[PDB]
């Protein structure tokens, strides 16, 4: 035994003698074998829910997870039911598929689970400090209480009118579409649904003045800060690189653009009711009475208009793709255009909007096709026992969550791969809850996050944007289908999801050829 002991020491030193070949190869050979060995050995374990296998250590099952995760997921749920784990870039990532995962994430205690800490590398670095996940999760509460109050049903009617301006100005000016000039072309949507998405959006939630400087070289700040929302945060959110720097340096010159213009309005007493900057001026004290500061105000304003921004303008490019190898559904959604504003005669109006059932059900069945957030997840902070299992995740992994792939479940939504506007038939609203209401702060939202169709999630990260992005989409789809017919290049179709961007926008070029119902058809304007 003694003389064991001895010749472990002899081993020990013979090993940190091995020539640098060996000792370079052993450093890589040893942890991959230690990391097959652990998998082997967490099997056994009966309170985890099974472990995915992988060969590389750390990078883990990333490379499969990122490129197509639904179809991962589906994969996993053959081998082992609905909750599974898997090793991604130095995380365990707890899978919960189906209705009951919605619940066991979405509505989780506070206590239990923590967004901020899953995503504050992937937003506070783009939007800036204070805001969102670069604080408290009542800070947020009441951060979603107050943009909330710009997207009220007067905002909206106030809203339509603007984005139809800008929709029109789109037509009439861009090199994609020229309409005056031009009765036919072809497009990228990737192209123009990005332009045409920030140049809405910025009209309605930001104002004339900030709309107004996307005609500038300040556009460029936005496609630098636009470059720095990359899920490459969730990994590198600081490097030394260029990439980086025209991203900090973006996120500061825009900031300081929305707090010169806010300070302006102060100093001027020109504070009203027109767009979120008033809205966020007037009403942005937390309960505690601590007042948001310019920067956290103008952080904000950034964070609302990045989010909606990839979130819609994926979802109209989706929007235009099915319809462009559906001109019965083109054909369909005409005639209500022509039965609810009278044949054209009518304004569009939010009022109107409302009463335009299959149009809405067109964004409804986009958006369960097109989920545009493949995965959502949260930080475990204490260990959860999963109900109805003996499972047990402990704190420091990520539980994820995604309705997106129950929305394409033949089980939920029968033909699911299917694009069919009419399945929603009587049933047109953006989402409703079936019972119960609760409210964290923002006011009271659905209790039970069961619904197989959740677009835009629940429980206390609920998204706050959906009545905005339906206005915005359906001002602009309204339009589009009253100005135009479009169709696919010869032998094209509905290109596949990107799923390893921010969105699951489509993989590009997306290309669609418009052509003008009414060729003699002018817009006016200067
Ligand atoms: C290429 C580098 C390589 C190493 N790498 N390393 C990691 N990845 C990767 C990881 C994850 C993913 N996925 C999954 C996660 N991801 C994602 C998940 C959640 C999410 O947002 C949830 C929260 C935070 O952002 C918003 C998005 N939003 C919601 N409504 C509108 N936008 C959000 C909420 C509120 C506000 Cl104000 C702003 C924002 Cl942006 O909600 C955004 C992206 C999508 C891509 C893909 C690749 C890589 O590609
Ligand atoms: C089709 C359009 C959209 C879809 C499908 C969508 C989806 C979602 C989802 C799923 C979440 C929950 C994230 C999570 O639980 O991890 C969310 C949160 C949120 N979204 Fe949206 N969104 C859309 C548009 C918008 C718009 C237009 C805005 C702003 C005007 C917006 C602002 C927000 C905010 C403030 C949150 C709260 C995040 C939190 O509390 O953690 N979204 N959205």
């Amino acid at each position: 035994v003694g003389e064991a002991l001895e010749y472990v020491n002899i081993g020990l030193s013979h090993f940190l003698a091995l020539p640098l070949a060996q000792r370079i190869s052993l450093i890589i050979i040893i942890p991959f074998i230690y990391n097959i060995v652990w998998q082997l050995l967490y099997s056994l374990r009966k309170d985890r829910p099974p472990l995915v296998f992988y060969w590389i250590p750390w990078v883990g099952s990333a490379v499969v997870y990122e490129m197509k995760p639904y179809e991962f997921f589906e994969e996993c749920q053959k081998k082992y039911g609905d909750i599974f784990s898997f090793v991604l870039l130095g995380r365990v990532m707890t899978v919960y598929l189906g209705p009951k995962g919605h619940e066991f994430v979405f509505n989780a205690k506070l206590a239990d689970v923590s967004a901020e800490a899953a995503y504050a590398h992937l937003t506070t670095p783009v939007f800036g400090k204070g805001v969102i996940y670069d604080c408290p999760n009542s800070r947020l509460m009441e951060q979603k209480k107050f943009v909330k109050g710009a997207l009220t049903k007067e905002a909206f009617k106030s809203y339509v009118p603007l984005i139809a301006e800008e929709v029109y100005k789109y037509f009439r000016d861009s090199k994609n579409f020229r309409l005056n000039e031009r009765t036919t072309g072809t497009i990228d949507v990737m192209v123009t649904q990005p332009e045409m998405t920030i140049f809405t959006a910025s009209r309605s939630l930001l104002g004339k003045e900030m709309r107004a400087k996307l005609d500038t070289d300040f556009a460029y700040l936005y496609s630098d800060l636009d470059k720095g929302f990359t899920p490459i945060n969730f990994v590198f959110p600081n490097l030394p690189l260029e990439h980086y720097r025209k991203r900090d340096h973006a996120q500061k010159a825009i900031s300081g653009t929305y707090m010169s213009l806010i300070k302006e309005r102060r100093k001027n007493n020109d504070i009203q009711d027109r767009d979120l900057i008033d809205s966020l001026m007037k009403n942005s004290t937390y309960k505690d009475g601590v007042k948001m500061t310019d920067q956290e105000i103008a952080n904000l304003l950034i964070g609302v208009l990045m989010g909606g921004q990839h979130t819609s303008a994926a979802t109209s490019a989706w929007i235009l793709l099915h319809l462009a190898e559906r001109p019965d559904v083109q054909q369909e959604l005409y005639e209500e255009q022509m039965r609810v504003l009278d044949g054209g005669k009518k304004e569009l109006t939010y009022d109107l909007l409302q009463e335009m059932p299959l149009l809405n059900q067109t964004i409804k069945e986009t958006l369960r096709m097109h989920h545009p957030l493949h995965s959502l997840f949260r930080k475990v902070m204490k260990d959860m026992h999963v109900p109805n299992t003996s499972y047990v995740i402990p704190a420091g992994y990520h539980v994820l969550v995604s309705p997106g792939y129950t929305h394409l479940r033949d089980e939920y939504f029968p033909n699911a791969h299917q694009f069919n506007i009419h399945r929603w038939n009587n049933d047109s609203a953006s989402s409703y809850s079936v019972g119960e209401e609760v409210d964290y702060g923002f006011g009271a939202i659905s209790k039970g996050v069961s619904s197989p169709y959740l677009p835009f999630g629940g429980g206390r990260h609920r998204c706050i944007g959906e009545h905005f992005a339906y206005c915005q989409l359906g001002v602009l789809m309204s339009i589009f289908i009253r100005t135009l017919k479009w169709h696919y290049p010869e032998g094209k179709t509905v290109p596949p999801p990107d799923f390893t961007s921010m969105v699951t926008l489509p993989t590009g070029p997306a290309k669609i050829i418009w052509e003008k119902r009414n060729p003699e058809q002018k817009i006016g304007g200067r």
